[PDB]
C-alpha cells in the first residue's frame, strides 16, 4: 500500500526488471561499459573515454533508460578515475563523459558518482525471465575486472533486500493497526516482520560460496571507492566543463541501502541520534539514495513511533514480538560483521578499524533497542 515512494512488493527497492540496453544513439557509452574488463587490463580504456564524442541526455526517455545510463556511466568514471585499481589516479574526469553524466545525475537527484542503487539495484537480470529470482537464475549486466567477484557482492546483496522485500509490503498494516488500535493485527504483523528478517539471515550465507577474500579487498573494493577523505584525490575530482572546481564525493557504502534504514525508522531505532560519527555517516548517505526512498524513509519518521506504542501497553506478547525483529536485526548486522572481519580484517593484515568501529556501533544501537 506504497504509492510512488518506487517499493516493488516482488523485489523491494531494487528496480524492477531492470533495462539492459540503451538506445542506439549511445553504443559509444555501452561498448566501453560492456568491455570494462579487457579495456581496463590492456589500457585502451582511458583513452577510448578521451576519444568519444560528448552525447546529449535528452535521448533518455523513460525512468529506467536513465537509470541504466547511470549505471554505464558510473562504471565508466569508476574505471577511468582508478584505472588497473594499483594506485595510478586520474584527478580530471574529460568533458565528453563528465557533462552527460552529471546532467543526468541532476535530473535524477543523485550525485555523479557508482552509488548502491547503480551497481546493486540495477545491475541485475534474469537468466530465463519465468524461473525464480535465486542466484543461479540471476546475473549482473556490469563488471570492472575478471574475477573481481562483482556478480557474486552485487547479486547476493540483492537478494538481501529482495527477501526484506517481504517485511516492507507489512509495514502499512503496522501503522494502520495502530492507527486503528488493532492490538491483534499488530502482534501478527510485527510477527510476521521478525519471521522475514529471520529468513534474510539466511541469505546472507551465500556470499561465502560467490566472492573471494582475496578478490573482493584488492580488487573490487578498489574500483568502488570514492574521493571524499581519501588521499589519493585529496581535493576531490575534477569534472570537466559542469564544475571548475574539485568535488568530493563518497565511495559506493551499504549505508546507502534503504532496507536496513527503513527498519531502523519503523522500529524506533534512532540510527540517526547522538552525533556521532556513525549517525552522522549514515544520515549522509540518504543524500546518495534515489529521491523516491529517501521520501519513504522521510514519511517513515514521520509516523508514530512503533517502539513507544509497544511499550505504553503493558503486553508482553507485543513486547516480545517487537523484540523478535530487533533480535533479527541484531543478528543480521552480527552475521554481517563476520563477513567484514573474514572479508576485510584479515585480508588487510595479509584503515579496516575505522569500519568495523561503525558497524559496531550501529549493532550496539540496535541491540539497546531491546525492550
Ligand atoms: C563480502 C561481503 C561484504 C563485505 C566485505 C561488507 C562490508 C561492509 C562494510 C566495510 C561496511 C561499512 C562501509 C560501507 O557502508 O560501505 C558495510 C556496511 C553495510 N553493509 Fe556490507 N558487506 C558485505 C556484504 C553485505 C551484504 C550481502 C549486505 C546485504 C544487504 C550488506 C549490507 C550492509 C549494510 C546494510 C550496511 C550498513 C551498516 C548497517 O546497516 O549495519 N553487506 N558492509
Ligand atoms: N579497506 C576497506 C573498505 C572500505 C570500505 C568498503 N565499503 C564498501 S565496498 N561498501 C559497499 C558495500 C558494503 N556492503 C555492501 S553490500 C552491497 C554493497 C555495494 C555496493 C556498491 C558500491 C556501491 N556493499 C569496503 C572495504
Amino acid at each position: 500500500i506504497s504509492k510512488e515512494y518506487h517499493i516493488d512488493e516482488e523485489v523491494g527497492f531494487a528496480l524492477p526488471n531492470p533495462q539492459e540496453n540503451l538506445p542506439d544513439f549511445y553504443n559509444d557509452w555501452m561498448f566501453i561499459a560492456k568491455h570494462l574488463p579487457d579495456l581496463i587490463e590492456s589500457g585502451q580504456l582511458r583513452e577510448r573515454v578521451e576519444k568519444l564524442n560528448m552525447l546529449s541526455i535528452d535521448h533518455l526517455t523513460d525512468h529506467k533508460s536513465q537509470r541504466l545510463a547511470r549505471l554505464v556511466l558510473g562504471c565508466i568514471t569508476m574505471a577511468y578515475v582508478w584505472g588497473k585499481g594499483h594506485g595510478d589516479v586520474r584527478k580530471v574526469l574529460p568533458r565528453n563523459i563528465a557533462v552527460p553524466y552529471c546532467q543526468l545525475s541532476k535530473k535524477l537527484e543523485l550525485p555523479p558518482i557508482l552509488v548502491y542503487a547503480d551497481c546493486v539495484l540495477a545491475n541485475w537480470k534474469k537468466k530465463d525471465p519465468n524461473k525464480p529470482l535465486t542466484y543461479e537464475n540471476m546475473d549482473v549486466l556490469f563488471s570492472f575486472r575478471d574475477g573481481d567477484c562483482s556478480k557474486g557482492f552485487f547479486l547476493v546483496s540483492l537478494l538481501v533486500e529482495i527477501a526484506a522485500a517481504s517485511a516492507i509490503k507489512v509495514i502499512p498494516t503496522v501503522f494502520k493497526a495502530m492507527q486503528m488500535q488493532e492490538r491483534d493485527t499488530l502482534l501478527k504483523a510485527l510477527l510476521e516482520i521478525a519471521s522475514c528478517l529471520e529468513k534474510a539471515l539466511q541469505v546472507f550465507h551465500q556470499i561465502h560460496d560467490h566472492v573471494n577474500p582475496k578478490a573482493f579487498f584488492s580488487v573490487l573494493r578498489i574500483y568502488l571507492s570514492g574521493w571524499k577523505g581519501n588521499p589519493q584525490l585529496s581535493d576531490g575530482l575534477v569534472y570537466e566543463g559542469f564544475w571548475e572546481d574539485p568535488k568530493e564525493f563518497a565511495g559506493g557504502s551499504a549505508g546507502q541501502s534503504s532496507v536496513f534504514q527503513c527498519f531502523d525508522v519503523l522500529l524506533g531505532i534512532q540510527q540517526t541520534a547522538g552525533g556521532g560519527h556513525a549517525a552522522q555517516f549514515l544520515q549522509d548517505m540518504r543524500r546518495y539514495m534515489p529521491p523516491a526512498h529517501r521520501n519513504f524513509l522521510c514519511s517513515l519518521e514521520s509516523n508514530p513511533s512503533v517502539r513507544e506504542f509497544v511499550l505504553s501497553k503493558g503486553d508482553a506478547g507485543l513486547r516480545e514480538a517487537y523484540d523478535a525483529c530487533v533480535k533479527a536485526l541484531v543478528s543480521l548486522r552480527s552475521y554481517h560483521l563476520q563477513i567484514v572481519t573474514k572479508y576485510i580484517l584479515i585480508p588487510a593484515s595479509q584503515g579496516g578499524t575505522d569500519l568495523m568501529n561503525f558497524l559496531k556501533t550501529v549493532r550496539s544501537t540496535t541491540e539497546k533497542s531491546l525492550l
